[PDB]
């Protein structure tokens, strides 16, 4: 049900620019065939709601074969097609297109001559466009067919960016000690690693221009012509360019466009604002955004001195290299780190201001003879604790991979004999794991790799409860407490991904709305969704409010904690959602927020996902929220009152 509830179908239906341009392209394509005195037979691969096939019949198509692999959506399409009056000219086929056949016992009577698809993701080819088009041309469509879109072009732009490069590399981490400044350096293999072999998809329009320096023009790397045989074979494309500035080549930004017609008059583009002529004409969507790729190593370029950028791809994946000045399987992570820390986590560890804030917290609670246990996955806190004068430091790493990575970091920093790594689930550690000692300081960020919602990091509190018997009398916990906070917001655009459409370009899509509604209301309580709100502008309509408080210095209570209240809407706007986040009381006079950092538009901690509870799809919002200690779940309802 959750796959349906949080699918991208609703966003597509609200994507006005997408739907307008497809409709224009489809009318032109169908007319080109009819004007030749020929039968117009449409193959619509990945039909979803059936929208593009319905467009095709209004344009004059004789018949459409609409293919949809996902059974619940194929069933929806059948109903939607019927509601809109097109059942006589559209056959919905619930198969993957590569299983579709032409023949007396087949799905199609003959090859089609108009090929419509919307099989694209942010990387263009990451959801199988190439092998799908390849098979279609081989078996399902005529030579010289019309295609909508007619072609796609992938673009790339080389930049220097400390912020985005910090999602890929570990920078030196500084800490001030009694003896002076200490530095934590990365293992050399991290410095030499090509990184994780996966795109980083983001709303690139929300990255400040101050965060990167453009080093190249926007380069058209390669194009795919959907009207002719498409190949899914590996390929590489080398494009020469003259650097626009001197700097460190680090990051390749990328996006694509599609042309709906042979003449290229009708275009949809994912280019970010600085690569378009007018930011006021920018079109928002979420189902397609932009790409961030990393070069396998950084290196200098010089303004005016030509180089060649190379786009590599296989049947699903794209990656980049900078050709040698003189002068292929995709490289994989050989340093462990990129398999364990995701891109935002890299950025978080590299936030020196954040690190300094934890350092000052530790200075406050690090008493003489402190015996520290550190609990948080892949955390550098154990190293800060040592450098700041802990008598003995233990840390827990519950996976063998993370255990090895942290030991490696400790060893290259000559701390192998100062920090003991315990390879167990933290709640299961033993007296002997602590060498028979009692813990006087239990510390954490808290951060755990598996946490998906902000309150999942309350696992730290669970661990605190489980290891109580290993704590010294008067033991201190850092953070000493945590709290759940909420604010009501109006989203600029994000509301589109969960709002009903009703009518799309004249077609009745209420059945799609009903289907989504049924899935997100399956449970008695609707769940909040995690989103990185630094990528999604919104403004507050209420004051922020503390919802629940958790005293880490004490064990978790065995009864559920419930809170009820009201949040006054103090500013005008549409109440799209309640946004929730965690704050941590590190010490009596130190706090940190993983959500709102300007309690204009909201400003959000860029390292963390916030939780969004969308409201029913009016100047007070009431809430009921409950924390369940057996599971760690938090259930909630927010409603206008
Ligand atoms: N090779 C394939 N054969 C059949 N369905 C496919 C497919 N590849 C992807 N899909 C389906 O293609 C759809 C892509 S979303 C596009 C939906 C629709 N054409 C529209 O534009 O409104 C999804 O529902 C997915 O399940
Ligand atoms: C769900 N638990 C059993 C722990 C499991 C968390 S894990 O996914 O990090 O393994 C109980 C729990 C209890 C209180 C807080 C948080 C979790
Ligand atoms: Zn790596």
């Amino acid at each position: 049900h959750q796959e349906i509830a949080r699918s991208s179908y609703a966003d597509m239906l609200h994507d006005k620019d997408r739907n307008i341009k497809y409709y224009q392209g489809i009318r032109a394509a169908v007319s080109r065939v009819k004007d030749r005195g020929q039968k117009a037979l449409v193959l619509d691969i990945g039909t979803g709601t059936g929208l593009l096939s319905m467009m095709a019949v209004t344009a004059g198509a004789d018949f459409c074969y609409a293919i949809e692999v996902f059974k619940p959506m194929a069933e929806a399409a059948v109903k939607i097609v019927e509601r809109n009056g097109f059942s006589d000219k559209i056959k919905v086929i619930n198969k993957h297109s590569t299983e579709v056949t032409v023949g007396p016992d087949g799905d199609l009577p003959c090859r089609a001559n108009i090929l419509i698809t919307e099989l694209f993701d942010t990387e263009l080819i990451g959801e199988g466009a190439l092998p799908s088009y390849e098979h279609a041309h081989k078996h399902l469509v005529q030579e010289d067919c019309e295609a909508v879109p007619h072609r796609a072009t992938v673009y790339a732009q080389l930049v220097e960016s400390r912020r985005m490069w910090s999602w890929n590399k570990l920078f030196p981490v500084r800490v001030r000690t009694s003896l002076g400044e200490q530095v934590i350096v990365p293992p050399s293999e991290l410095e030499r690693c090509p990184g994780a072999p996966s795109v980083c998809d983001i709303q690139l329009n929300q990255v400040s221009p101050a965060d990167f320096t453009v080093l190249s023009d926007v380069l058209p790397m390669f194009s795919v012509d959907f009207s002719k045989q498409v190949s899914s074979s590996a390929a590489c494309h080398s494009r020469q360019f003259v650097p626009l500035a001197s700097g460190q080549a680090q990051v390749v930004l990328s996006w694509w466009d599609i042309e709906m017609d042979p003449e290229g008059k009708i275009k949809c583009t994912m280019a970010p604002f600085w690569a378009q002529t007018d930011p006021q004409e920018l079109q928002w969507r979420d189902h397609w955004m932009q790409c961030v790729y990393f070069l396998p190593q950084e290196e200098p370029v010089v303004q005016g001195s030509p180089r060649c950028l190379v786009a590599h791809h296989d049947d699903y994946c794209v990656w980049y290299s900078l050709q040698r000045t003189s002068p292929q399987v995709r490289p994989v992570c050989d340093c462990q780190a990129h398999l364990l820390w995701n891109r935002p986590r890299f950025g978080e560890i590299n936030d020196q201001d954040r690190t300094d804030h934890y350092a000052q917290a530790l200075r406050t609670v690090l008493l003489p003879g402190s015996v520290c246990l550190c609990v948080s996955d892949g955390s550098l806190l154990s190293m800060l604790a040592h450098h700041l004068g802990a008598e003995q430091v233990f840390t827990v790493e519950s996976s063998v991979a993370s255990y090895r990575l942290m030991k490696r970091i400790f060893k290259v920093n000559h701390l192998e004999d100062k920090i003991s790594v315990i390879n167990k689930r933290p709640e299961l550690l033993t007296a002997a794991d602590l060498e028979g000692k009692k813990v006087s300081l239990l510390l954490g960020e808290p951060f755990f790799t598996t946490s998906l919602l902000p309150w999942h990091n309350l696992y730290f509190w669970y661990v605190r409860t489980s290891v109580d018997q290993h704590l010294a009398p008067g033991a201190v916990v850092m953070p000493q407490a945590a709290s759940l906070h909420a604010v009501i917001v109006e989203f600029r655009d994000l509301w589109r991904i969960r709002s009903p459409c009703g009518d799309c370009e004249g077609f009745d899509v209420h059945i799609m709305d009903d289907m989504i509604k049924h899935s997100l209301d399956f449970r008695e309580s609707r769940e909040a969704e995690p989103h990185p709100l630094w990528e999604y502008p919104c403004r507050s309509l209420s004051k922020p409010q503390e919802i629940l408080t958790f005293d880490f210095q004490q064990p978790i209570p065995q009864q559920p904690m419930q809170s009820k209240g009201t949040m006054e809407l103090t500013r005008p706007g549409k109440s799209h959602g309640a946004v929730l986040w965690m704050e941590y009381q590190l010490t009596p006079d130190s706090t940190i927020s993983t959500g709102l950092i300007n309690p204009g538009d909201c400003c959000w901690n860029p390292h963390c996902k916030q939780a969004v509870y969308f409201l029913s799809t009016p100047r007070s919002v009431s809430y009921v929220v409950e924390f369940h200690p057996l599971t760690g779940d938090i259930t909630m309802e927010f409603r206008l009152a």
